[PDB]
């Protein structure tokens, strides 16, 4: 009597563990397993396993070994799941092309997934984060993207890093638990490493104000969170895009609105002259603590991280998505109203609006902010020359009429 | 009597063009074809085609159709070659697992390739660059890397852009032809785009001096040129690495050597203090015209371009090659001996060696040169802050004792 045909309650814990090693060697235990029998439209018995490493599903029709080459048994992201499936409904006396393309095949596929996820839902707690996540956490994320129907089920299985603790991973449910009263957004920051994301300008105020930010350090991470509309009735919000709010009070609103009136000629100065055709608009930032300014993308446009991931993949694989869409779109330049540099810029503009010193500074500041916002710098040659021109003021060396002078004394050599 | 069994001289040009469309539709002509019979160790007849786009090799044993599922017939880079193969030596009646792993199979494969390249060698001249190159140029570059034995045959087929002309591609032979008398290196610069490679500081003097520099703007490009040791007795030289020479004369040598004695206390100053543990050594640059300084990688180290490509692929796929080797190696910092800023630096160091103003400037200059050299900036948060510190000097705003003040007047909000 095959291991999978006996009742669930009659099989020893040891026998399952012995069964797993029989078709994979390695001589070590699986992370988990479930033995179930399916009822309803399609009847079949099965045992599915979760190995302990990534570094294969046995099909049986009416108890007769058919194959295990069927790679479309599990969806892309569950290709690590090993086990047996013993149907008694499928056409036994047919071809392998016919059988793989049958009506009941797509049905069994879905039932296997829904059970696999039930198994994973029950992996202890301390063991989940310490084992399963560091091994197949990527698959869970891939699933959120691909498996639309089990999306909310998978959402719970997600684990990320957050501003709550320097290293520890957190679940989405845990985040929601820590949230502030009026807060209704799950704030997150995407990047190349935790150190980059936490250093970023976009999280500054949210942190100081006491909010929690999730750090996405993986390449797939932003796509994942992107394919997840809501979670427990809370919508997601990329701190590097437009969408951050701070409810406050009436007297607080009065102040901020009055600050925006004050800086208005400076914001129009950047929009119309200093950075014309460089930014979409200039506004007073609400997310900045100590940074002078940052570049913020539109709600459905590309973040700094997105632009990199896209360009990288389009360069390695694609055919130059240069004039793509929201790839070459201007960003919203946000400035910190309480920054010494921004305040001088306001005053000096209301005085001499055609002051090239401010104009050329605004550019250097913008381009530095371009790098700090995570976006690629268009022309590193020009930027380096603008730093050079300004560097030479900090010394004395005649800006224009010297970078020619000695650099062209070379005809002697 | 099949199309491939008749003599080469007896088959009409039209009939070949007709034969191509019969197994691929599309209703349009191929770019080139060759009909040949093989003599020697293994005998077979074959017609190979080069399609006009990229967006399949018919195997016959003793005129009997066998299959077209054999994807290991051509090497990876020639997967675009469509055609027929009619052997009479192969085991006719044997399994497909057997026949694919046979002795003579590896032999036929090499003959097919050597003939494919003979076909491509004969693609007119005007038609080669305008059509074939912009379609399969990449495969040629992959071949140089993969196909060792046909490497010198493939090298000639390579086409790149160069400083000789704004857009026109050039062959390697053409480059050799334009070379100077004492020149014995093929100078090239690797980048993300042409505009980037030509803007680079590394090409400055070589260009002024009259030398020609090849620009590599594709990801695979530097990997290609790297796997090619010599070409027509000329070794290659990456303008961004150590290796550039300028033969000159004795009185020229006297001057340069006398200059290296002059800047020595500034070179030791950078190495031992201002940039201690940042650079490997500071030297007097011979490749610079108008740039103040640049980072130069070792001979077989990673160039700026290399670093970017390696890091990207190691992020999209690999597991953080952070503690690799020549991934985290310090570069050689080269200064232009005739730059107003460098000259002030030398003078200001011989006087006050512990002048923090110079010490702090040399870092901003080094970091700007880090970006200009095509290298990744380690901590953009720090860099932005250093620019900010210096920006506020060009206004007045108390550097240390202000970036605290107003940026911490927020507790009122």
């Amino acid at each position: 009597k095959p291991i999978w045909q006996r009742p669930s309650k009659e099989v020893e814990d040891d026998e399952y563990k012995a069964f797993y090693k029989s078709f994979s060697k390695e001589s070590d235990d699986p992370m988990a397993y479930i033995h179930f029998t399916a009822e309803g439209e399609v009847t079949f018995k099965s045992i599915l396993f979760v190995p302990t490493s990534a570094p294969y599903i046995k099909l049986y029709v009416r108890r007769v070994f058919i194959t295990d080459d069927f790679h479309d048994m599990m969806p892309k992201y569950l290709n690590f799941v090993k086990g047996v499936v013993d149907s008694d409904d499928l056409p036994l006396n047919v071809s392998r092309e016919t059988l793989q393309q049958h009506k009941l095949l797509k049905v069994i596929r879905k039932k296997l997934v829904r059970k696999t996820l039930d198994m994973i839902k029950k992996i202890a707690d301390e063991k989940y984060n310490d084992t399963f996540w560091k091994e197949f956490g990527t698959n869970i994320k891939l699933g959120v993207i691909e498996d639309h129907s089990n999306r909310t089920r998978l959402a719970k299985l997600l684990r990320f890093q957050s501003s709550h603790h320097p290293s520890d991973i957190t679940s989405l449910d845990q985040y929601v638990e820590r949230m502030k009263e009026k807060q209704d957004k799950i704030y997150f920051m995407a990047g190349s490493s935790r150190k980059e994301a936490e250093s970023s300008p976009f999280v500054e105020r949210l942190l100081k104000k006491g909010y929690e930010v999730i750090y996405l350090t993986e390449p797939v991470d932003e796509y994942c969170i992107q394919a997840l509309p809501e979670f427990d009735g809370k919508r997601f919000q990329n701190v590097a895009k437009e969408g951050v709010k701070f409810d406050e009070s009436e007297k607080t609103k009065e102040s901020r609105e009055a600050i925006e009136k004050e800086f208005e000629p400076l914001l129009n100065w950047m929009k119309d002259k200093a950075l014309k055709d460089k930014i979409e608009k200039a506004v007073v930032s609400q997310r900045l603590t100590e940074s002078p300014c940052a570049l913020v993308a539109s709600q459905y446009g590309w973040s700094g991280n997105m632009e990199r991931i896209m360009k990288a993949q389009a360069y390695q694989t694609g055919k130059d998505i240069s004039t793509n869409y929201y790839a070459s779109q201007k960003k919203t330049f946000e400035i910190n109203p309480r920054h010494p540099l921004i305040k001088d810029m306001l005053r000096r503009v209301k005085e001499d609006e055609d002051d090239k010193t401010v104009s050329d500074l605004a550019v250097v500041l913008f381009e530095t902010a371009t790098l700090r916002s995570g976006y690629l710098l268009p022309d590193t040659k020009a930027y380096g020359d603008r730093i050079e021109r300004m560097l030479r003021l900090s010394l004395n060396i005649d800006p224009d009429a010297k970078v020619e002078e000695e650099p062209e004394e070379e005809p002697e050599e």
